[PDB]
């Protein structure tokens, strides 16, 4: 029952997350079940991981074949699906220059060795957004923009500064020549799916080449396609200089990226960065199979297809608690006039859906990129009913 | 065949492994086949990763099991495979006081969870050891004690003292009321599988004990039975107060965990750490199935057995260029009078083996604990040859 695997739970579990209101059972595609046999529909996809959602087949074969085939080796020795994944992610980026990848296991690990390629230029200063999510280890911590969640762990490694989201003046005011890099969310995630003003990430991919910055661009939520282009920096045609994924990037997985274009491909050397299961061969297999059903589904044009059409929905109910909609694609922020957006989520579960109170007035989504234009459909219908009772 | 592999991985693999000398296709136990077809005697596991070897079925049976039930959910819920892999660690290191669990995807990451631990002490003053190793986040690498690996990426978070390794009174000195924690290896595994003078760790855990520091044991490479008990630390009878896994906690899936004991369990309350992968079913489910086959199998205790023959049988070869044998169970330094280890490396590769030069005069075996026994003698009858050839 939900009952004892809570109590479990807090017999054992660190209480860093708190206790989860819900213990999972099981899932298919966009579909989950609790312990106590109810139903949810996924609009969370684990925190914009379960790209594929639950037991894909494609990810399922993938894996299977691989951990029958060859497991983990650790980078002493090449083995196949880690260079093929970084052959397609390199291709799917799609940068004039040469792009060399490090594989790692999370989002802050792939932060991490941006931030150390970072220290590699010479220059110690580091430029990010207020409200900027990067990560929880201690270097991509100091990155992270959320006071509430750094300052028990001061002293972290420096030197940054924080500037608005989405201000070009703040940025290029603080970005100089002793700048060693600007890192950006191109849609800020864990903050409410704050999306920049037009020409923002224009603006910041020219601050830092005329300063000598790295441009480092955290893909780990907006990447794997879900805001209609792989890249979410793509829709604004600029190249970075170095990208983060994770999340998505296995379809649930454990695997992360960073990916340095030009000069940055250069600055790591033999003996100064690794990780013991870096690019190994069943979840590079896991992520190959994710870009090849992106690929041959064509879930990244669908995810365009399928936010605008949600986007008009919810904006259509004429809701007196919606603000605003905003994202792009199935990366989607419901902006409340008051800040019930807790009370929201848990009425959502009440009503079979699972969806994430970003902020206390902002409800995020991001659905696997498989799910049913139904299943959005049946939110937005059932969306006036959880926020009257949320309120 | 080879030259292609080595060629794609330079073409796009960041340079910080250096280019690998053998690209690897297939692994069953503790053999694996390189493209060519070429076989090699795994005496190394992926830096004793592959407890349980390559193509592991109960591995294979709990992955396949899990992803065909409930993939990846993140902690906004509660699952089964990492509450009862929690469970089952918990009651492996047997702790009087209550013992709580966080879970990553890496042996750093489990560091800087223990480092943030450190923090909520309100202590910022930390300890480790001169040759230590940790892991190369911002936060892990601070602890490691290797300043050419360091000094690139300086600043470090702080404010960390490294000692010299096995000595109890420049550890007395080094830690003070203002110390959070000192980090240590049971055995330092990265460093050569240096081990330390008998009573040096129930002196750490002493002086940790009567200055207010917390002791935290890291066990990612000594850990998973290895040494003949399941942590490396029990054959000392102390208890710390952190302990961390990762490297064979997965079998090879990406796994990690930070496990505390007593007070420490309470320090991280909620919002103040997590890890997006983290707990995940599938890796939590390899992860019950390496401890399943440890205990149903007696691998604890073949390790040991093993071990002790291993050593016997390479001191017994008489060969003038081994110095002694150290470590425990089935990790093991080959200390070497001369520094021939990489050369010896790369014969022992000539003669079907893997193994890892640690030092320029130590050769480091971290075998699957499946390993036949004949594996290990043909190795102990070829090693005379592989060190000749290495002169
Ligand atoms: O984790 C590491 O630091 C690491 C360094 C290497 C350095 C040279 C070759 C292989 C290596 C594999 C590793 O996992
Ligand atoms: O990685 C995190 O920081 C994280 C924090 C949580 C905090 C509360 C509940 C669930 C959470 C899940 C996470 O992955």
């Amino acid at each position: 029952t939900t009952a004892t695997m809570r109590q479990r739970w807090q017999a054992v579990m660190m209480n860093n997350y708190g206790t989860p209101p819900i213990a999972l059972a099981s899932g298919d595609g966009a579909v989950v079940t609790d312990v106590d046999g109810r139903t949810y529909i996924d609009l969370l996809g684990g925190i914009a991981v379960n790209v594929l959602g639950h037991r894909h087949p494609a990810v399922i074969e993938a894996v299977t074949r691989q951990m029958s085939t060859l497991g983990h080796t650790s980078n002493l020795y090449a083995t196949e699906p880690g260079i093929a994944l970084a052959e397609e992610l390199v291709a799917l980026l799609g940068a004039d220059q040469r792009t060399r990848v490090f594989f790692c296991n999370s989002g802050a690990e792939a932060n991490e060795a941006a931030f150390k390629l970072s220290r590699l230029t010479g220059r110690t200063k580091l430029v990010a957004a207020h409200d900027a999510f990067h990560g929880r280890t201690m270097g991509s911590l100091a990155l992270t923009g959320q006071p509430a969640k750094q300052t028990p762990f001061a002293p972290l490694p420096g030197d940054v500064t924080h500037v608005g989201y989405g201000d070009v003046d703040a940025l290029a005011a603080a970005v100089d020549d002793h700048t060693a890099a600007v890192f950006l969310e191109p849609i800020m995630g864990e903050s409410g799916v704050v999306v920049p003003p037009a020409g923002y990430l224009a603006a910041a991919r020219d601050i830092t080449a005329r300063r000598g910055a790295l441009l480092v661009l955290d893909e780990v939520q907006t990447g794997m396609g879900r805001t209609g282009a792989f890249f979410a920096h793509q829709h604004d045609g600029i190249t970075p200089d170095v990208v983060t994924l994770a999340k998505g990037l296995g379809g649930g997985l454990p695997i992360g990226a960073c990916l340095a274009v030009g000069p940055a491909a250069e600055l790591l050397t033999p003996g100064l960065h690794g990780s013991t299961f870096g690019g190994n061969p069943v979840c590079a297999a896991a992520a190959l199979a994710v870009l090849r059903v992106l690929a041959s589904d064509g879930l990244v044009r669908r995810a365009e297809v399928l936010g605008k059409s949600l986007r008009h929905g919810i904006e259509a109910l004429g809701h007196p608690l919606i603000d605003h909609v905003r994202g792009r694609g199935l990366l989607l922020g419901i902006a409340l006039t008051a800040p019930h957006a807790k009370d929201a989520e848990a009425t959502a579960r009440d009503a079979g859906y699972l969806v994430n109170a970003a902020a206390p007035d902002v409800i995020r989504l991001a659905p696997p990129l498989i799910i049913a234009e139904a299943q959005l459909d049946g939110f937005v219908a059932a969306l006036p009913a959880i926020l009257d009772r949320a309120v």
